[PDB]
């Protein structure tokens, strides 16, 4: 199976499996349980930013996620990624929705990672800034119902000609090219990724949210991970 870590936006309380009862945002490392969580007060039909932060130094991923004006909610967990993720890996968007559905368009997505050589002290970085998502997209792998063009957004889940998202829906979009996220001979490394994002639902309670993740280069959507699983997953284990 695929490694994933990753930072899910959870619209919807699978208490089931783990989930607070609460829409809330969380830390995942090879497990859909989230290892920590945040309370999200998501605002259904607002566009919203993810803020996702990782530094050698301090081995600690954080992710901030908010609406203007509103208060931001924080979620923090300590782990050594050189121990759970391969030296390369490809970072991405995933989104899904179940029974319940939402759009999961994506406005924006930026990522820049950096890696200081431990023997000559220089760097090697990687960034890219998406403002706008055209009809053909190269530098992207969309996997799933992942579609771009409509308005230049990124709509990670299917979507309808008028706009009304669909239901039982699961899509991805990961950069092209690989990414270097660790090094045992780096002296400091780290990365951050931000997006912008529009989840609307005209359900009585929008499902199942959003996700960066950091993964295995050939990483593909595990078969049956719509739903609760958020396109990550192949169990709730
Ligand atoms: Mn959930
Ligand atoms: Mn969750
Ligand atoms: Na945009």
């Amino acid at each position: 199976a695929d490694t994933i870590v990753a930072v899910e936006l959870d619209t919807y309380p699978n208490t089931d499996i783990g989930d607070p009862s609460y829409p809330h945002i969380g830390i995942d490392i090879k497990s859909v349980r989230s290892k920590k969580t945040a309370k999200w007060n998501m605002q259904n039909g607002k566009v919203g930013t993810a803020h996702i932060i990782y530094n050698s130094v301090d081995k600690r991923l954080s992710a901030v996620v908010s609406y203007p004006n509103a208060d931001s909610a924080t979620v923090s967990y300590d782990v050594d990624l050189d121990n759970v993720l391969p030296e390369w890996v490809r970072v991405g968007l995933s989104a899904s929705t179940g029974l319940y559905k939402e759009t999961n368009t994506i406005l924006s997505w930026s990522f820049t990672s950096k890696l200081k050589s431990n023997s000559t002290h220089e760097t090697n970085a990687l960034h890219f800034m998406f403002n706008q998502f055209s009809k053909d997209q190269k530098d992207l792998i969309l996997q799933g119902d992942a579609t771009t063009g409509t308005d230049g957004n990124l709509e990670l889940t299917r979507v309808s000609s008028n706009g009304s998202p669909q239901g039982s829906s699961v899509g991805r979009a990961l950069f092209y090219a690989p990414v270097h996220i660790w090094e045992s001979s780096a002296v400091v490394a780290s990365f951050e990724a931000t997006f912008t994002f529009l989840i609307k639902s005209p359900d009585s309670h929008p499902a199942d949210g959003i996700a960066f993740f950091i993964s295995n280069i050939d990483s593909s959507i595990p078969s049956g991970s719509t739903g609760r699983l958020l396109g990550l997953f192949p169990d709730a284990n």
